[PDB]
């Protein structure tokens, strides 16, 4: 139409001028680049005084090991907070959580009794109303779960056989396309959205998946409804954003709009930025070969972008917060990689992002893991080696496995979970099923003896001394049957609620209509299980009973081979283990029929070329 | 238990003490009545002195067409509004809506947009944070239809073929068991909903109809919670409603109780009050024959309890407000009727209610219709009749017909839809869909003559001077087909939504677990459309057409039978009419699988008895 025109100069056209298709648009007309780090440009007196500025406050953090400050009154939304700076005029990409820099908010959504609890904590007080309307009004995620949770899956997660169930606020290991911003536009992405609902309409009438397809029709209205919002938010910044980002910056500016809209409306853990540099790199190159902007111009407004991804915080209490034990923010950014076609995706902005780790030095939050490939230009590859050793803040994935996996090169990293092509998967975060504790309640009759609580349903202990191996399997085997069921059971629980209290619209919005879900299942305790496993096979394991016959410490008379020595007889007891848990689990039904996965243990045959 | 053991003293065992089985204690120990009004009681100085203060309120409505007063910035609950009396010296029976008596407040959860409406037309504000809480924070029924309905749906809401969809606020056409209260006490009938709520667990961890599994289960969480607010609320009036009712007293306040809490949290149209009259008869009866209370003391309760009964009230718009199209508030009661054993279910009680309407007067609102059959006790036939010429408020409906058609005896009337087997049934009010508007639409092409609009799918309009019968209804009949789609279209997402976002937790807290389902459909103009379709096959009709040739009236020459009058000829059409739609919306899914059923014509293959 209008725009397109005006912003889409110089690009090569294809499908992605059609259709929201972000990855043929990389495919299309991206620069693989070869060269090295010498093109790069240092830091910026702004990027620099900026920096400083928030160091200010991250120092306080540590200091205090406690937020700088949070609200406690206001209940946040993508647009509930007045624009914020660290300095106005200094800054080239804008956008912040709440008004103040590292205010954390809060997103009662989720759970208010959490929120309680981070005020309890860090010694302030919850304004009164905001927990009357999530308690009497809005009903909370956290709610809603423990309203349908069984005893005994409350039971399990006491004892920790099912630990770090997301039933307390944000699950998010959701990655939405944010270049989708930048790329389209909102106005496009929303009548598009508009598109998908109408496409609903023939289903519902006939009946055809009735009630599915009026949740459907609900969210995809509030995917829509959330993307307007989006350009609401945006414009307290002095920015419309219902056209396609036209230079460099707005494509910057737009995308990380995207997710600073995301960021603000929920708290989960591993809300990837996704895959940008290469994506982005086509605008700042375009700008390069035209002389609007400036490489130290380009450099800056990249260390403007990280500068803010390394601000992201949320509100959680001591365990949960990054400082004690707590997940960090995983504001994940994934890097390079080849494409199916053989070209390299590295580009000029893949140094320029690593670069940020000297710049602004070095930093873990904007955790850049690189999809490293064997065939990813050397310049490239010693750069990351180099940066490795000088700030040790990258990280690093195997693009060779991934790529061909998924026979897909626009894929992006979520910790601790599979990856996920890019606005068309959705994955269910399941927490952990820690085996190690099940094979110990297997072998006392589904008790939990340091805690004198039976887990596990009633049956004897392993009766006699040496532990037979054949035996123990078989305990741990039935025993594996009812975790299976328990486990499932919650996770089914969790998401149906997650996704009626506190569906994450402004991510949802960038995805597809009909996304893959999968039910990202985790293990807990593996080595230790598998440890054990050989020992009993592999010595003479004298159990070492008390008054009621409960194994308290085991003797070992002998030697087995440990997790992590690449020997066989474990890591063979180890993939045993995993894949009899995952058969157990997916003979189940999963809520949305999201299919089980894992991402604990990967298998797989690889050829090396020697000489 | 002790609080039984002395409540139940007297009461002859039965079923009815081992579970909620309220039908078998009242055919267990009610003394069915024969005698005559000779018993009855006059008014009391304080019943007459409340009911001269309480109507000077009612004379205020008249006068200024407007609710005496309404709150603009509270949203009711169960227990948001603090005890308010008439006069708390005088009152027997105890529990308004709000602190005032006759002042309407907010229930937010079925639409916010309506609540503005009512403070714009009666000239009021909204508090500002009431509208931000529902509509940012818990979205509201309204809401959540609208932004699942489709443009045609729309259309035919704007057209009027589908019309009177509760779409904007309370569907209501619910029937909670409220004597439970009262028979069981609070506390059991809590811990019997956490029997339920556990009975679910089997399916839950087996997946056997998974989503449903759990969606039963939060509904039965929420009936759990609802039922511990209503002690609380009840608390606030001095009273204890743990335990079950005693005498007379708290038998009939305890069951008010229950009925309060229904019409403080939702704002239906047809929220029977249910068959109460005989049950309380049982506790009345019981405190008479031994002393503890007066005839003329019990009159004075059943005055104050219909009193209250009288004063429910709901804030609507002028539109909707009782005079206009406005439906009243149908606190129906349903007396007298027989047992399936032959027995009368004619009290003393019975009596008693018809008297309030010369106690208090004749008041339209505590709508009484009498359970009629051909057996009722004489002198009780007699006295309806006497009441209705003296009162002209009593209302009918044939006991001869419902009973043996349920064979049941316990069932209540619900105004404009099927009866219901008092907690056992669950009716989804559908609006009525017009068929004498679908049969002009489908003359005119689908076109709506008066709104010029395209409603239905285009066709061309019938051609000819002269209309046949055979194919106007040719016609019809593609054309109600569409219509029904449509239709039940709306109904499924409608009653979805009003499931998730204003259940009625405290009525549905006193059903069984698994209650039956009905789409309560209805139909409007089929007279209209009968006498029309009649015209056309007994009279030469000739159209008057418009520009674009669609009929805009109609030249009948000659006689043609009218409905009514037993001419077969026309009532026929009318049946035929009738269940070619029916058939039509019952080879469709319908939401929660709720079978479609209809009350505006029943048929009855009747046998009399002569001599």
């Amino acid at each position: 139409n209008e725009k397109l025109a005006t912003a889409w100069e110089g690009f090569t056209k294809g499908d992605w001028q059609n259709e929201v298709n972000v990855r043929d648009f990389i495919q299309k007309n991206y620069t693989p680049y070869e060269g090295d780090e010498s093109f790069l440009a240092g830091a910026t007196e702004a990027t620099t005084t900026l920096w400083d500025k928030v160091m200010e406050g991250v120092k306080l953090e540590n200091r205090t090991h406690a937020p700088v400050d949070f609200d406690t009154a206001v209940a946040s939304t993508i647009t509930s907070h007045d624009a914020g700076y660290i300095n106005k005029q200094l800054e080239k990409i804008v956008g912040l959580q709440t008004e103040a820099p590292l205010k954390r908010a809060l997103i009662p959504f989720g759970g208010i009794k959490m929120i309680e609890g981070s005020c309890k904590a860090y010694n302030r007080e919850l304004d009164p109303m905001i927990k009357k309307i999530f308690t009497e009004y809005r009903k909370t995620h956290n709610q809603g779960v423990f309203d349908v949770y069984t005893p005994d899956i409350l039971r399990c997660r006491k004892s920790g056989v099912l630990t770090g169930l997301p039933d307390a606020y944000g699950r998010g290991r959701i990655i939405g396309d944010y270049r989708r911003v930048a790329l389209y536009g909102i106005d496009y992405l929303m009548k598009d959205k508009l598109a998908q609902f109408t496409s609903l309409q023939a289903d519902l009438e006939n009946g055809v998946n009735l009630e599915q397809t009026i949740r459907l029709r609900e969210e995809i209205a509030e995917q829509h409804r959330a993307l307007g919002q989006m350009k609401e938010m945006a414009a307290k910044y002095g920015y419309d954003i219902s056209g396609p980002a036209t230079n460099a910056q707005e494509a910057i500016q737009w995308t990380y709009f995207g997710y600073l809209a995301a960021v603000k409306s929920q708290n989960g853990a591993a809300m990837s930025f996704g895959r940008t540099s290469t994506f982005l790199d086509v605008y700042i190159e375009r700008d390069l070969k035209a002389g609007k902007i400036t490489e130290q111009e380009a450099q800056e407004m990249v260390d403007h972008l990280v500068m803010k991804l390394r601000m992201v915080r949320f509100l959680r209490t001591p365990e949960y917060d990054e400082l004690f034990s707590g997940d960090p923010i995983w504001a994940t950014e994934s890097i390079g990689g080849m494409g199916l076609d053989g070209r390299t995706l590295v580009t000029k902005n893949s140094f320029r992002f690593l670069n940020t780790l000297y710049t602004m030095g070095p930093s873990p939050e904007p955790n850049m893991t690189i999809l490293w490939s064997e065939k990813l230009p050397l310049n490239f590859k010693k750069f990351a080696a180099k940066v490795s050793i000088d700030t040790s803040s990258l990280q690093y994935e195997n693009d060779d496995l991934m790529r061909p996996d998924f026979n897909n090169d626009d894929y992006a990293i979520a910790c601790c979970v599979s990856p996920m092509i890019v606005g068309k998967q959705m994955q269910f975060f399941g927490a952990r099923a820690n085996l190690a504790k099940t094979m110990l309640y297997a072998i006392n009759g589904g008790v939990d003896e340091k805690l004198k609580m039976q887990v596990g349903p009633k049956s004897e202990p392993i009766k006699g001394d040496v532990l037979n191996y054949d035996e123990v399997m078989e305990r741990m085997d039935h025993f594996m049957d009812w975790l299976a069921k328990q486990y499932i059971t919650a996770l089914n629980i969790i998401h149906y609620m997650h996704d009626k209290y506190s569906y994450e619209a402004s991510l949802m919005a960038l995805h597809d209509r009909d996304v893959i879900r999968t039910m990202a299942c985790g293990i807990a305790g593996l080595s230790v299980a598998a440890d054990s496993l050989s020992a009993i096979k592999y010595a003479k394991v004298k159990p070492i009973r008390d008054e009621d016959g409960l194994a308290i410490d085991f003797e070992i008379e002998g030697e087995y081979p440990q997790f992590g020595n690449n020997d066989p007889r474990v890591d063979d007891l180890a993939v045993d283990l995993v894949e009899r848990f995952m058969k157990k689990i997916q003979k189940l039904h999963t809520y949305r029929d999201a299919i089980p996965t894992q991402s604990v243990l990967t298998i797989t045959s690889n050829v090396v070329y020697g000489k």
